[PDB]
């Protein structure tokens, strides 16, 4: 699973998802 966030643990299955973690104001500026 590619697919970690950078903090939590919320796996995905693919980037257009990870990346909905990472675009809603998660957190993750680093
Ligand atoms: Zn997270």
């Amino acid at each position: 699973r590619p697919y970690h966030c950078s903090y939590c643990n919320f796996s995905f299955k693919t980037k257009g998802n990870l990346t909905k973690h990472m675009k809603s104001k998660a957190h993750s500026k680093k």
